[PDB]
């Protein structure tokens, strides 16, 4: 039942958000399509975002079983995109009546031929395809005082991914009493907040260290960033910024992470959230082109690196329309040029212009979003307000019916952007010459459309302080 056919219209590399959303897309295109996912884990097609945020915050010990959770609005969501029942199987797909999608679980494709039209698998299996979506996504980076510590060390350290390490890290929290996640970013203080909260109730701890002065500090200017960390602490983490990591060793059944200033940490486990690099595996055998500096598959405007080849999500290095190469990892770029690679598969012929948002939350009371270039490096100007009881994640939340902010804010753009006539929310602007070119929402919701806009119309602003109102900042 589970036997992979020998061949099929629609083949999708990786079982993740872009490739679901292609799967979708494929199907509404085309209502009769036959589409496999072929995906490397065991679990079906399943969303990221609640593995570090609301699977965290339930009581029910069931969790770790059933993965649903529940939103910041009490309300219960499956992890997975559909139900189990919907799919087809791979026996059946080849002729069952009106197609269908299937998905071969634990396999993973390790050879492309493009001029062959197939790909092998582990196992040996070969499938040719007519039109191909590589949905790779990315691979963690590792830590080098990891990589060098040997078996032992990267033994008790987790790179935080999937829904196993989600369950095998909430396991570690519940059974040891330290746990140390190094990096600054959004996962890992994310995972701080989670973490956090876990250990108040066990009387244990958490600790995140990174080489930043502060939080997200490759990104967010020094005050939100270190409002950030003060958050963080206040969750009862020990936070060590300007922490350079010299080495990772064992020391009599303990971890012991050795800083460059002298300062030596001992702790049970470590989680390393230091990014990742796409998953690129299959460019070699499939002679497909990557980007050297900013990594992933080169594709052109419509998201194409063969005439029958897609790339769409955190695995492709695509054209921006404002910044040129890049990569994302965000949520809303894979679901979007997951749909863009479906439509095109179904002679759709349409560029990728849309601008991908990125959210995140520290639990229900504080969060985040952004678009475009957002560099701490560049020139900024922060406009700040009090936050009304409506500025959190949770009131979101309840008013959208839904924790997965791209799908709250919309994909749009606005039309018009009129300007009219202690803090805890506000808007950075990211600037060259007067010209925005991100911008990063502290506690601010329903408003990135007009962020949105603002990049894309490139005007130079006088006074940002006026373009703060249109965020309901003043
Ligand atoms: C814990 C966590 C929290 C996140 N939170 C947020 C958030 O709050 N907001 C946000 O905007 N973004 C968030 N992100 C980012 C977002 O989830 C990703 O951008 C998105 O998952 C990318 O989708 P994708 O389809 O490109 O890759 P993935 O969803 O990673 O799917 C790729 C799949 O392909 C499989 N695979 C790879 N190679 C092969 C092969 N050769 N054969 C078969 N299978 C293969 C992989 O195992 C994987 O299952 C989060 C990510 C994580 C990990």
């Amino acid at each position: 039942q589970d036997k992979a056919p020998s061949h099929v219209p629609f083949l999708l590399i990786g079982g993740g958000t872009a490739a679901f959303a292609a799967a979708r897309s494929i199907r509404a295109r085309d209502p009769g399509a036959r589409v496999l996912i072929v995906s490397e884990d065991p679990e079906l097609p399943y969303m990221r975002p609640p593995l570090s945020k609301e699977l965290w915050f339930s009581d029910d010990p069931n969790v770790t079983k059933t993965l649903r959770f529940k939103q910041w609005n009490g309300k219960e969501r499956s992890i997975y995109f559909q139900p189990p029942s919907f799919y087809v199987s791979a026996q059946d797909l080849p002729h069952i009546e009106n197609g269908g999608v299937a998905v071969l679980t634990g396999k993973k494709v390790v050879q492309l031929d493009v001029r062959d039209n197939m790909v092998k698998l582990n196992d040996g299996s070969q499938i040719t395809y007519e039109k191909c979506l590589i949905a790779t996504g990315g691979t963690p980076r590792s830590l080098s005082a990891i990589d060098r510590a040997g078996a032992e060390v990267k033994s008790r350290t987790t790179l935080f991914r999937k829904i196993g390490d989600f369950r095998s890290l909430e396991k570690i929290s519940r059974e040891v009493k330290s746990i140390t996640i190094i990096g600054e970013g959004f996962l890992g203080s994310e995972l701080a907040c989670a973490l956090g909260r876990k250990a108040r109730a066990l009387g244990t701890e958490v600790i995140q260290l990174f080489p930043e002065k502060g939080n997200m500090g490759k990104i967010l200017p020094e005050y939100l960033s270190n409002w950030t960390m003060e958050k963080v602490r206040r969750e009862g983490v020990k936070v060590m910024p300007n922490a350079i990591v010299q080495s990772v060793g064992v020391s009599s059944g303990k971890l012991l992470i050795k800083l460059k200033d002298g300062r030596k940490v001992e702790t049970d486990h470590i989680v390393a959230a230091v990014g990742l690099e796409p998953n690129v595996e299959l460019a070699k055998t499939g002679g497909l082109e990557i980007d050297s500096d900013f990594g992933g598959f080169r594709v052109n405007a419509e998201l194409q690196a063969r005439s029958n080849i897609w790339v769409a999500g955190d695995a492709a290095c695509f054209y921006d329309i404002k910044l040129g190469r890049r990569r994302v990892e965000h949520h809303d770029h894979a679901v979007v040029s997951g749909r863009l690679a479906g439509e095109n598969m179904t002679g759709a012929a349409k560029p990728y212009w849309h601008q991908s948002m990125f959210w995140s939350d520290l639990g229900p009371d504080v969060g985040y979003e952004a678009i475009g270039l957002v560099d701490s490096s560049l020139p900024t100007v922060g406009v700040f307000a009090k936050a009304t009881a409506q500025d959190n994640p949770k009131s979101a939340t309840e008013q959208s019916g839904t924790g997965i902010r791209s799908e709250s804010e919309t994909e749009s753009r606005a039309s018009e952007i009129t300007i009219p006539p202690d803090y805890g929310k506000g808007v950075i602007f990211y600037l060259r010459d007067k010209v925005v070119v991100g911008i990063v929402l502290w506690n601010i919701f329903n408003r990135m459309p007009i962020a949105r806009k603002i990049i894309k119309d490139g005007e130079q602003h006088e006074d940002l302080n006026e373009v703060a109102k249109l965020f309901n900042i003043h």
